[PDB]
């Protein structure tokens, strides 16, 4: 079975992602203003981008992103079978990689406030695996920038992926999808990387309800756990008619 | 209509850099002394010029640059009719990339002074869209380091342009060029990133006058709405000459 | 003899490694808060390694890594005689790269802690060069991190090195793997940089054996020294399997 | 004359070089603790040798630095004519590039203390454009890290330079040698970036001299100024001999 194989890359590939990337985040918030600020969590996670393509891009595309997926889907550049199992093989491997990160700063974790696991506060550690509103980000304000960003990421990604345009080495692909990454976690109001996809959001916080953190994970920030999913979904949509329409139509 | 296409992909791709590039100056602006300092503003814009190169490159050169768009058409290798039509497309494009910034950041903009809308001094949120002039960086002063940056600037990028040497593939000209604006950032006295860019400059600055900053952002500062302009103007003809006299006039 | 060619290509690698690297933590150590943080480590570490590969990659491979000469015999890539040649190549150049370091900051060593010579505390000199325990990154929580980080580079290493992928041209896979040390650093518990070579600690530490620090550089942390060259070769070994079972065992 | 468009390259090449180096430098040391660090200094010195290499590199081989040359017409790779005409056109224009820099930071300079110009002090403009001795970086201290920087400068030169390799694409020769830049600041003891170059010291050194600072440029720090020209010409010898007893004599 191809599909099958296709899967297993991609679960490798989300889980260099997440446990590349969240390990930097845990490192900023366990050790508080010691081991470097937010350039560095943007940074790591960027580059965990290039990596991750660089090890599944010639398997299964290295997708790495469900928003990612749906676009192609979107665009019958890939069938709609794809989709679920794509989707259930980056959140599996999300899962697996915050798995990873839990275990590295296990000690550390538990002592942050005390020996108790908090969920949001001065003393929260579940905001190393997910992400969570804050003051100025509520539901309506943080609905806006993962549609801009996710809009932003898809037509930075199909211009590189348009088979009218010359064909891109290897080599490049990955560090171009990085770059992408690191510069919409520097410009939009989000301090926890690559904020726009799907997979890294809910795959890591699924693993903090079961981890002991609970169910507050789920119902906190007037359920905000729904939001980093569907707001890419759409921005995928809006990206693919920004391209379309301004390049896309165009290359006879 | 080919130059409808050329002009379509020039407003993206300016679209892309002043969203991305005023999204890093809105976080470090507002966010005093947290989200880093002018590093991170310098790498996002220099990042950004690689993307939108990356994206436009093949449909219209991907100038993005007034300037760059002068020098090619002073050295007789693009027709005169296209000033107009990518100074247009690219001013259009900055002044959308500049809306998008500001629904990004429109609660913590107008939280800034209190619920007022103020164009210069400690709590002024005119400078995240527009540079201004600084203590030291008056009106005679602030002409000559934009006129020093578009000649540098110029320079760089006519010697991966130049079709005597050998063609430079596509992943490596936008790299250089991004390299180039995060350099002159950092160099030149502008700690806003890309200041000798008249999109970027006068694009943003004239949304801001209808946004609700009023016609101050075009009378302050001595009237130094026209200096990132005209500057940036006279220094991509001295850039220019530097080139061809040194390199360009001897290369048979 | 092709084999003693290979082994002064590795020296030499190693040598450029340890000297560019540890001289970063050596700048850092000394000057408490004044020369940058652990962001400039990583990325020393990182960018020596890209260094070190484009050196000596075209005549021993560029492995600069006992873990990742292990993996190579393992999968039975390369003959099992050159797993003693190389560790040998690879530990001397690191002892002769920190005699370099040493030399370089000779003077600013010995007055960090008087007129003495210190291999832990406030006023430790030997963590310049050797890894050594923290707090939180005892013998039992330091074995893992060590497993988990060398796993990773071996699954990005033979990632770009499997012949059944497409050959990647020169200059893009020292820099991949040099993306892959300085991730890791960022990410696992450790401020050191490459913390998963085991020529890169066992090498340094013997020298500041013999340099003056006296034999206590491995009877202090309950003999931590033997960690970073078990734990990285089980986990050569763990990222072999996770990259040929999910990867390796399905190009076909 | 082909010598005589050679040489313009060169002095092409070294004034984007410290035009744009030397500007971070006097950002950082202008603005005490406000423009960033080392690292923004190290940034810019070492991606301004990519771009002045991308520029001169197609007509004069971009060596932009006299040690450099001197390898190469010691390995009898090129002219010894070329020697004195490239280290003239390499001078000329560090003289040049470090005129541009004090015309663009004039009025912030002379009021650094006051209303006058110092040489070495707190209050110390001088070191924008030239090396002075540390408390730590005394004459003897001084010249043994230039040996040693120098010389590992000319071991990563030659690896991609050497013919019996496989020829390096245009477009990463330039990154490589700004990468070696870049680490060896960050390593050695040198807080002014590309402290290795002949030229880009005794060039900036020279313009002071007359700029107004005076001879005390000359005869300060127990007469250091020849230190960064000697001692950069023996480590080129030393990093020769280095990589053809290793690498270059066994290329068959």
């Amino acid at each position: 079975y191809r599909l099958l194989r296709q899967a297993l890359a991609e679960c490798l590939g989300t889980l260099i992602l997440v446990m590349f990337g969240c390990g930097s985040v845990a490192q900023v918030v366990l050790s508080r203003g010691t081991h470097g600020g937010f350039l560095t969590i943007n940074l790591a996670f960027g580059f965990a981008v290039t990596l991750a393509i660089l090890v599944a891009g010639q398997v299964s595309g290295a997708h790495l992103n469900p928003a990612v997926t749906f676009a192609m889907c979107f665009l019958a550049r890939e069938p709609w079978i794809k989709l679920p199992i794509y989707t259930l093989a980056q959140t599996l491997g999300a899962f697996l990689g915050a798995g990873i990160v839990f275990g590295l700063y296990y000690d550390a974790i538990w002592a942050f406030a005390g020996n108790e696991l908090v969920v949001s506060g001065p003393n929260g550690t579940a905001g190393i695996f997910a992400t969570y509103p804050s003051g100025h980000l509520d539901m309506v304000n943080g609905f806006f920038d993962q549609f801009i960003g996710t809009a932003a990421l898809i037509v930075c990604v199909l211009a590189i992926v348009d088979p009218y345009n010359n064909p891109v080495p290897r080599g490049l692909e990955a560090f171009t999808v990085g770059l992408v990454v690191l510069v919409i976690g520097t410009s939009m109001g989000f301090n926890s990387g690559y904020a726009v996809n799907p997979a890294r959001d809910f795959g890591p916080r699924l693993f903090t309800a079961l981890a002991g953190w609970g169910s507050e994970v789920f119902t906190t920030g007037q359920n905000w756990w729904w939001v980093p999913i569907v707001s890419p979904l759409l921005g995928s949509i809006g990206g693919v008619f920004v391209y379309q329409l301004m390049i896309g139509c165009h290359l006879e």
